[PDB]
């Protein structure tokens, strides 16, 4: 048993509500909140710059001193840092951006990076500002993510459409 309230059921491991990652990470408190990155953790907008500004900046100056000592992240890839106010954890996954013709294909080794940890909070990769097709995201989620997911979908536009065209 977990605190995730609402939720909707997809399969046995993922499930979904139409929510904002940032309130919901503020009302849960999950051990690990997903950010949606880019390779240079600027978290200018989308999920990330909304998740950092609910951090008072923290999480940037955190993610700066980061990429000082250990360069860019890759497409595809994550790193773990401070959870700050909203998680225990924060565990930064860059998908592919669609917009800059990035390889689609990366989404999958994107979302295996949630394999790594038994129960996050997470949005849908690649999707909203990073160009790829939502549908899509949550299909390779549930096709790849073994651990406990609990999706958040800012749109409730969005979030009904993908209930819908589900099984
Ligand atoms: O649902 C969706 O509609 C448009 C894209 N998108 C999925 C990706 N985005 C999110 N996903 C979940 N929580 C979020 N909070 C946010 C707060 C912000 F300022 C900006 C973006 C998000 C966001
Ligand atoms: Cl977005």
């Amino acid at each position: 048993v977990n605190s995730f309230s609402g939720y909707l059921k997809l399969t046995d491991n993922v499930y979904i509500k139409n929510a904002d990652i940032v309130e919901e990470a503020k009302k849960v408190k999950p051990t690990v909140v997903v950010n949606a990155a880019n390779v240079y953790l600027k978290h200018g907008g989308g999920v990330a710059g909304a998740l950092n500004k609910a951090t008072n900046n923290a999480m940037q100056v955190e993610s700066d001193d980061y990429i000082a000592t250990n360069g860019p992240l890759k497409v595809g890839g994550s790193c773990v840092l401070s959870g700050h106010n909203l998680a225990k954890h924060c565990l930064h996954v860059v998908g592919p951006n669609v917009n800059k013709g990035e390889d689609i294909q990366l989404l999958k080794s994107a979302y295996e990076n949630f394999n790594q940890h038994e129960v996050l909070l997470a949005p849908l990769l690649s999707a909203g500002i990073f160009g790829a097709d939502p549908i899509h995201s949550l299909r390779v989620c549930v096709d790849t993510v073994r651990t406990n997911v609990y999706l958040a979908v800012f749109d409730k536009n969005l979030y009904d459409k993908l209930v819908s065209s589900f099984l």
